[PDB]
């Protein structure tokens, strides 16, 4: 799985993969593994089980509810939770999360991590591939952030087997 | 095990293999991995204990009671209890459910996945030569659900150890 | 990997993927891992490293000259030496050698094989998935040797993660 | 796997199915398990890699060809070899042995097995089925060696998910 | 331990060993582990514990009284029960119970299993042994089940280092 | 841990040695692991921790006081909740239980064991060598219960590294 | 595997059971454990394969032929070279020896062991059993050594699953 | 990570550095692992997720209102809080913090712990490397404790290679 | 460690990071990955230690030595060897070979591998990070190879925690 | 095993238990550890077979002998051979020698080694039970070296599992 | 164990600790750890087995008779032979050697290690904790290489539970 995002001149883009594998093998090549949530204002992209999503995305819509909006806190209020309520605690994986302040990956163990000054974030078992080749285009050339999301999750996807190249990007604005 | 479900015209197939393996050694050969459920509406097959599958039918009746027989949104909210109780977490399976819109598979690790275009599933340890066979004879036959499914699991039994010639073929006219 | 073979009205053909993995990820993705040996009249497929194919090929040649062109009496001696030379023993490359005669597979660990009736041959991780599709087609359609090795090798590289859709395709008209 | 021999009113039957499993998987359904060795004097059975088994029936041959043919002193010879030496003690198998005057199982764990009273010895995966059902038939009917070794060879393939029901049946006139 | 049932000519017999096992040892040689129910209509073998045992068949019985003598539905209620109940999902024991109309083998993992169509079951580790002799047997000769499941159990009792050769055997005439 | 019982001429013994021990090492060398329980009727031994051993000596004792002091039925009811009580079921240890009229090992995985015609039963680590001395004392001498118990447990605690020489031994009446 | 000695008023036996176990399978269940060497002169008991025994039968032999006879001196040598040379110490097993002035066990990990003042060894999965009760015997009768010896086997086949009651017993002089 | 702090004529200084990881790979470079709290009189260093440090923080900002600005009272509350409950139980970062009067280490597994006369404290996997260096240097320079941390972290951040050299450092005046 | 190589305008260029790491440390800093062959007409990087290094990059130009300069020749020649021979076979690394025509890369499992056209090749656990960036450039920029070198090596060093930023990097020509 | 030795008032004393075990089984409790080699002048003890002992303590007289009685010479030399040797590599018995000069401890892996001012030494699985009774009386008590051995020895007999309190001592008046 | 060297003002010192650990206890205390090789020209210290590191010295010193006393070369040579040598593989530590040219680490697998800038090696578990101690030194200080060793052996002895605080300390005027 790949899931990248990048933030460049007034827009966030946040795009991944569509492969979801079983041990060495593919279930699933057209997954949608990024969405739009919070009346379309943000950006949510998971690596992990589709149901573990819904549940957490869910919560995150929950939190963005009773905390005015503010995608920090909601996010840190949502990890502390998944971090520790017996039920949460089951589910395994990496989000991340995008608006038109900020992003930021919230995990499972306690953590929600901010971008570099660069303003970049990935996550899966491709990611780093994503981060490497997004980082090239972002200090070396002009590409808008939709573009340098595209050609990132296509050089993630050559490389990890785990990652394919069928791609769902979405943006904001 | 091998269980394969096509949807083609209008039908809607689900079959599987009769074998039950113990070991390494045949327990039983006549084993009915598809059954119908929701009043003869739902098809549903599974990969693992035949006892661990009743009790994750039942509790899958039980969604559709209460989500109006919608299947996804009844799979999702199986997975999530599957993925969170104490006793489901023991359960080891995967399942096949489809009824006249739609097919998926539900797994017990927080994944609930919708078959490609071509409308196929397949699980259990032969599915995915059922699923070749299956796909192959869907994008260049003519072949009725039903026959493609009898054929798959066919080559799936010549190929995988566990996977019997002793077929349950279920069908939504 | 995947390599696949099929005969059928006159025509042999043997076509492979191109990706080469090290672990989870691909090194490579345009390999060629279907050659023409012999002047032309036999095809190879391998599945392992170009090295040890290299060395086997060279070593299956040799056998060829002094068999005047038996495939098989130079395959069984392959296999005799392959299993006696320590050197040899250090090689686990799969092969699948064909030609207007006869198709048979080699290994160091199973000496040589041959094919059922409907004369397909499988190696490779996602040679199964390959076999499985191969058969459905041969068995269900009219399609050449060659098609059904193109379409064959594209089920199994759409869900095999270390076999890729970069073919090599060779025919013995 | 299985490979079972009787003995009985002066005939001498060796038998094995033909299925090689690569995982879980029939990597081959047509193997030839038992050959016939030292001039046709000697039939041999074997469970376990097909290199392998190649390589200790040569040793064996030539352990025949130093003591005189002697079947036991031979095993025995055989054994030891094989218990001690650095490569064949990666060699994976166990062996069936028989001449005229005496069957005998040989193992790379320093063991040289008799049959008891009954003259039946059976290995492989499926090797104690065949050898229930083959003492059923000495103990209580009429049966030739031959007869008996098919009927056990079935039964053993009803069981066992690495037995199959292709025969290579040799015997000692 | 081995537990065989086999019905002919209008005769079911039930009859197992007498060995309990701790580790690779014996507490217990003379174990009766087949019973008599439903005031002599119905044989009952069980490989496990002897608590486990009284508890499942106290309930068996109970569920024979309010299915009037009916085995089949007493048993797939018993089966429900088994995999329902968090207390008797502890116990482990394998039953097979028998009366003059059927015969059946029913577990807390594969709820309720019938026999083929020589009406042959077995049950315990040296079940399978016990399973291929009767197979023979019944095949071959035309001994009564009584004298087939005598011979079964000792020649599965010289394999199965956890079965032994004092029998308990009953049999409906 | 070395527990023994004999009974012999109207007498019954159980009798223990004092090793409590933690890895390779001795914690405490003189623990009384035999004690009388119901007024003083019943005498019980244990091999497992001493507050193990009073959570269930202490339930056998209300199962004998509902179930009007009968051993074995007391016995079977403790062991139903053993195996069964989420609580219960942490405690690992096996007890032997006598009284004027039998004697029974009672353990928490769903099994009570009686004694063989001998009426002599052992449990611990030791415990199968203080079994072969009894037995050979029983079957070849006239000694009294008390003494083969007493001379049984010293051949184990010569044996077993973990079973001591400091006694602890009850008799009844 | 049972081998037992013992050594009273002038006569020295040494005896064993038949069970050749692979796994918790009986291959074989008459084999001879107990031979005698040198002349007749030697009583050798070993548990362990039939190859490995012959080849450290003879070597054995080797010892006494050029160490005058010497027992101790002999199995001194022995256990020295079976413990250092590189092929012997492939060989995994235990061996007694005894002749008309003392008993040994010689084992392949550098020691060579003495009986206590009763004069009796043991070696085998099941030895301690008739350890226990050889002692008892010595130690509370006046039987024979032959009579402890055949006692002692059979209390150690009726407790451990991999020793059966098919005994060699060779006694000296 | 690497956390460390000293104390030195009257100035006390924490410093950490920058790098968060997962696995073997680097997530974030630029991370503040030392915050100024209670509105500026406390130095709070943090080796664990920023949702954990967010929520430990805040509750020990309510124990440091409570116990006006008492440090070990505080701590020790926020310590017995920590084990107390099965919330916070989860969380497993390490915390350092300090004052104009003493610097403590808290974990949830080790309640409080003080340093030694040296007051050099250091917490995450480059710890003991920064304690080394920070010792060496307060034991052999007049150096100043920013000083120290500086150099010492930097010795961390050149061996730990989940350690790196973007340091964030604060010291009370 | 990360060693890469990019060919563009008549360049090629080999250059790699300076980490030696034991577990999770460093153990130097300034390791020189990449030297120059052949009279320096050769580029060569390695991931492995250095003495293994030295050896293999010993034997590559006695093979460039006798087979003409031939890269391709020689590579294979020395995977050949080095997958075979008893002492090289216990070399573990990667190589990364370069000259004037083209570029490698070599192992020591019988394999030798081109770059796609891209003609990028990279190694070491940082190496698909680097690859990943390099790909980025040489697709998206006009960079020279030695830019897109460097580049590409910074970034993987920023998130390989095995991989630093201190670089070797050698031209040709 | 526990052997120690004292050195107090021109006394020197090596005393050692009788417990020879396998596994966690008794095979001799009245074994010497401790004999007088050197004509009486050197005491030695050892922990480790009797074969491998025998081998040891005759090649170390062999060292006296030609270093006239120069024990830590001799010793030095006994360890020089031990590590040298690929034969003697496979003793792994530890040893204590010590004549009216010094007292040292020899094994193979860690050469030779002197006690400390306390002139205590010990070896064996109780060696540090010993060690500690041992230092505890020569520091608080005006006990003779025999009886602190005498004292020392049964203390580590009373908690070490392997070794028992059947004490051979040896004492340089 | 920790061995640290440092290298100043034409001063060369190798030191270690005295500690020798057998499991978890304190084997020995006073292990000289650093010795004189070649003439006293050379310094060498271990981390591991006593023998093991004998063996290792006295192969290094033929190395050096090999070449010239080189120090990298013959470091080099004896890198190789560890790497492959059958018996040398076996033999676990670390070497740190010094003359009065340069200073290496030499290891077991592949690697020969020069310093950084700062001259400074340490090994050993307490290594690290040394070089930490010596970088802060040197780079901060005057002390000469012997006070910086012997300050560096003593804070790593505060940390590392295996580390002691008797030195052997060896310098190179
Ligand atoms: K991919
Ligand atoms: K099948
Ligand atoms: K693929
Ligand atoms: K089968
Ligand atoms: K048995
Ligand atoms: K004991
Ligand atoms: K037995
Ligand atoms: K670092
Ligand atoms: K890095
Ligand atoms: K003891
Ligand atoms: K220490």
């Amino acid at each position: 799985t790949t899931i990248v995002s990048v933030r460049r001149n007034g827009q966030v883009v946040v795009g991944g993969d569509g492969q979801v594998s079983l041990g060495n093998t593919v279930m699933k090549g057209n997954a949608r593994k990024v969405r739009r949530l919070y009346n379309g204002k943000v950006l949510a992209g998971f690596a992990g089980g589709t149901a573990d999503a819904f549940t957490l995305f869910e919560l995150f819509e929950r939190k963005l509810e009773m905390h005015q909006g503010h995608l920090l806190k909601s996010a840190v209020e949502l990890a502390k939770d998944w971090r520790t309520d017996r039920a949460l605690r089951k589910l395994e994986a990496m989000l991340i999360v995008a608006d038109e302040k900020e992003s930021l990956i919230i995990t499972g163990i306690g953590d929600v991590v901010q971008p570099e000054e660069d303003q970049i974030l990935a996550i899966g078992s491709g990611g780093n591939y994503a981060l490497s080749a997004a980082r090239a285009l972002v200090e070396n050339t002009e590409l808008s952030a939709h573009e340098i999301v595209e050609k990132s999750l296509r050089i993630a996807g050559d490389i990890c087997v785990f990652t394919n190249t069928n791609f769902t990007i979405e943006e904001l604005p």
